[PDB]
């Protein structure tokens, strides 16, 4: 068994992206006889697609779990659907702002996550980790990779399972926000890392 | 040096109140040569006043830090002011619902917290703990005790410092909320307990 | 030219549904040489499908604009995508609660709205009406009808344009909410009705 | 009978302040045998105090209702208390940023609004206008004037009634916010103006 976990670099002014640590922290660990690979993707259209495709092609994971930062969200959110579209509210890390454009022309309008999202959520609740199902991963880079991953799956037959998980800001990221007159929700890094491992575990239990 | 920390029992349907554990967890510990006392107050008008008065009178703390649950708040909030009024949106744990009534007739309309609130907040930020200054502790039991405590201070000369701190829901309390179609902010119990100790420490450093 | 506008009856305990009045208010009016038909759909799975199919089949509209109540949303929201799924958080008006089930088995995972959503939004802004693009209409009845409508469109060739618009609570609906300790956003009925007419107009300008 | 209504000029980057129109719109009108005076105050510490004091001294109102913009609030909010403190998160329109400073040294920590706030709220509800009681008017200019007004009242014996009312953004102000990736609540200008007249009316009915 091989599992691929990806995270994203900082973006939109944020100095950190909790998903970057998550990916690095999970890279190389083993859960049962399953080997986990952690890779950090750039918040850049195009380049991110290349890194993703090469990684999937090089590792050929059975399961692919992509994690991203969802500023403002109060709990762990498991994405149910990836849509074939890009409409960036802000530019990516290269300065490009793509608006109303398909990710893969002619490809399906959308793909359902193949991760056992309800069991993952239920398992997190048992661990006392707030989590829910999101029906939109935005139309920025998180959705971008989530879509490409599921498309690769429907196209090449692997990974067997692919999905996306969004995590809230970690506490320390809230500090400089307070000054700007507003305090968004946060979740400790430990609970976030824990949530992803749980997701991997439930995914492994399910996959075959 | 003697420090008094209070918490509240569950209320409003909640099965737990993180401040109850905090009080019990801090009871009996020593921070430097300072003895900390932890007491859980009932979410009941009148009865809560008696317990508070007796405790203050029995222990005669130099510092009094009262902690409560603020459902919906996303970070640690340090109260700046206690108002001489009661206007309960819901009844207390005894079924009574007091509306537009003074706490202490003839007493001052309000009292400023005597805790070094700005330093406490600043110290929490350094620890990476989101925190801010709240200018209203509500008009329920949190405000009730905060007011009575500061009134006891202005009246008897002790404690020298008195204030109130509100904490968010802890993660596990969010689980059953998700079903009811809504996910409020939360903060891990560990960070909450930590925040209170920090507050105590900064208070001790300040007090004399 | 024929335009079909639908609304929903009250649901989830709400005594009113602003979209019901909207539909009734727009029924029978003419915008240019375009005849508008307003119909109120029941917040009931299955039954709602029948009413929708019959209405579309009987009127055979060139444009179909379905409106619904989105409790909590602060401005007019134009839906970008309808997904082939049902996962009701609450039961419908008949007491049934469908979870994780497709709307049309074997049908596409999702459909993009064919209404000129960006122009509609832009036109509303010019009128000073807050509006934005929503990328998820929920998985309750709004999404249900939005999907069925676009599926009917891809299947029968009509209507040429189909989409969904969610409106906030109208002010009067907020009154009894205040007691329950919370005040959600609202938008006056007049602005809501106005927004829908604008949408119809932009749709007509676009359609051919 | 004489009633004084004040509003504020634009501030914090906002190009408009709905309270400015409200004041101008109500200036000179008569409600029964009561003469209403509408004055716009500058969002400037010090200068605002002078304008307020001169106005109160020149008109010597029986009732003083001060209105302000509360960005983000979803309904009409009637302030219950004014605190003797300034802690500006942002500078005023002259560039000054006052932090942790009393408004009137030696004066009471706080003043309760003398307007019949509960009746005003109840009357607005009957009109279908969402409204609630706020227990904090912030520590910026709204609180500043609210305090000074009630202090003038306790000091000079007039006005007999003084209070503050905060209104949400009006719809048009939300338009350019949408771009910045966020849509706060709003309330039509008409409902806002209406709410203030109601407040004046209830105040008149009450005052003597």
């Amino acid at each position: 068994m091989k599992v691929l976990v990806t995270g994203f670099e900082p973006f939109g002014g944020e100095k950190i992206n909790p998903t970057e640590r998550i990916a690095k922290d999970l890279d190389g660990i083993k859960i049962g006889d399953a080997q986990v690979f952690g890779r950090v993707l750039p918040v850049v259209f195009g380049k991110a697609k290349e890194v993703l495709e090469k990684t999937l092609e090089e590792i050929k994971p059975d399961i692919a779990i992509h994690v991203g930062l969802a500023p403002g969200r109060s709990a762990i959110s498991i994405e149910r659907i990836a849509v074939n579209a890009i409409d960036a509210r802000i530019p990516d890390n290269e300065g490009k702002k793509i608006e109303d454009e398909p990710i893969v022309p002619g490809a399906p309008t959308a793909y359902f996550s193949t991760l056992p999202i309800k069991k993952i959520m239920k398992k997190l609740h048992e661990r006392g980790i707030p989590a829910y199902i999101s029906n939109s991963a935005g139309l920025y880079l998180s959705n971008y990779v989530m879509y490409l991953s599921l498309h690769h799956s429907a196209t090449k037959g692997y990974p067997k399972m692919s999905g996306f998980i969004h995590v809230p800001y970690i506490p320390e990221q809230i500090i400089d926000k307070i000054g700007k007159g507003q305090v968004p929700p946060s979740m400790s890094y430990e609970m976030q890392l824990e949530a992803v491992k749980v997701a991997i575990e439930v995914a492994l239990e399910e996959l075959l």
